[PDB]
C-alpha cells in the first residue's frame, strides 16, 4: 500500500510544523533515477507507517518550494525534524541509509 503524502504549498508548512519527522521526496515523472527510487521510498514509508510522514513534492507543480530549498537535482529527499530542515539527500537514497536516517531521528 502507499502511505506517502502529496505535498503542495497548501499543506507543506503545517505538515512540517506539526509532525516530529517529515521526509519530502522531491520528484518528477520524467526523472529516471526518481522512478527507481520511488518503490524504495514507499517501502520505507510503509515500514514506518504512523511514525513519520513521508511526503512527496512533485517539483514541476511546486517550483517555488523546490526553489526555496534549492532543489537543483532530483531526486532529493529533504528531512525535517521538529519543523526544521536537518538534512537534504541528493540522488536515490540507499534503503539502508534511508531506514538508518529515519531511525536516527525517531
Amino acid at each position: 500500500e502507499d502511505v506517502t503524502l502529496v505535498l503542495t504549498e497548501e499543506n507543506f508548512d503545517e505538515v512540517i510544523r506539526n509532525n516530529k519527522l517529515v521526509l519530502v521526496d522531491c520528484w518528477a515523472e520524467w526523472c529516471a533515477p526518481c522512478h527507481l527510487y520511488e518503490p524504495i521510498y514507499k517501502k520505507v514509508a510503509e515500514k514506518y507507517k504512523g511514525k513519520a510522514v513521508f511526503g512527496r513534492l512533485n517539483v514541476d507543480e511546486n517550483q517555488k518550494i523546490a526553489d526555496k530549498y534549492s532543489v537543483l537535482n532530483i531526486p532529493t529527499t529533504l528531512i525535517f525534524v521538529n519543523g526544521q530542515l536537518v538534512d537534504s539527500l541528493v540522488g536515490a537514497v540507499d534503503e539502508d541509509t534511508l531506514e538508518s536516517t529515519v531511525n536516527k531521528y525517531l
